[PDB]
């Protein structure tokens, strides 16, 4: 059965662009999530945390170490981003995810409640000595939640991923607006 997937963002209080940015991409039975926040607010960090969705695109299926190296790439010169990628492969029932700076993942699965570790950086300026791809088993009910630090980590209450009463689109929404800080710019992926 489907993947339902709702994204909700939301500029910063008194700008007109949003500085962080998402990624929904279904290809051949695996979808690709990601989130990036320019560094920043602002059309320039907009800017940048679009540059990384694009190459992440771009880069599709070569491997999140690619993926990453090559948005580092596109970064240069420009405000940087942090971002994250999940990568769910849900006909082989499997995951695997990365982030480098802040982003937040949480992934809730038959396997448990898992929070992927990230790699600390900025993309276009300082890449960590390696990327930390963290691996595990997906099974259609599992919940992946994705979002930016303008929203704390653990703020969210589990509970709230399995209400169905709301649809995805309707649940990010909520989340967004309930948890989102207005000092700064809101992202927020919910798959499942
Ligand atoms: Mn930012
Ligand atoms: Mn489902
Ligand atoms: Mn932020």
């Amino acid at each position: 059965e489907k993947l339902e997937v709702g994204i909700y963002t939301r500029a910063r209080e008194g700008e007109i662009a949003c500085g962080d940015a998402c990624l929904v991409k279904r290809v051949e039975g695996v979808i690709f999530l990601a989130v990036g926040d320019g560094i920043g607010h602002g059309p320039e960090a907009a800017r940048a945390a679009e540059i990384a969705i694009a190459s992440m695109e771009s880069s599709m299926n070569t491997g999140l170490v690619n993926i990453f190296q090559l948005c580092h790439r596109e970064l240069r010169g420009t405000r940087g981003a942090v971002a994250a990628l999940c990568r769910v492969d849900r006909r082989q029932g499997l995951w695997q995810a990365a982030i480098v700076g802040n982003i937040h993942v949480k992934i809730l699965s038959a396997k448990g409640i898992i929070t992927p570790l990230a790699t600390p950086g900025i993309l276009g300026y300082n890449y960590p000595h390696q990327l930390l791809i963290a691996k595990g088993s997906y099974q259609e009910g599992d919940l992946f939640l994705i979002h930016s630090d303008g929203i704390q980590e653990g703020a969210v209450p589990l509970a709230l991923l399995a209400n169905y009463r709301l649809t995805a689109e309707e649940l990010v929404r909520l989340i967004g607006e309930k948890y989102g800080r207005r000092d700064d710019d809101v992202a927020v992926i919910v798959a499942r």
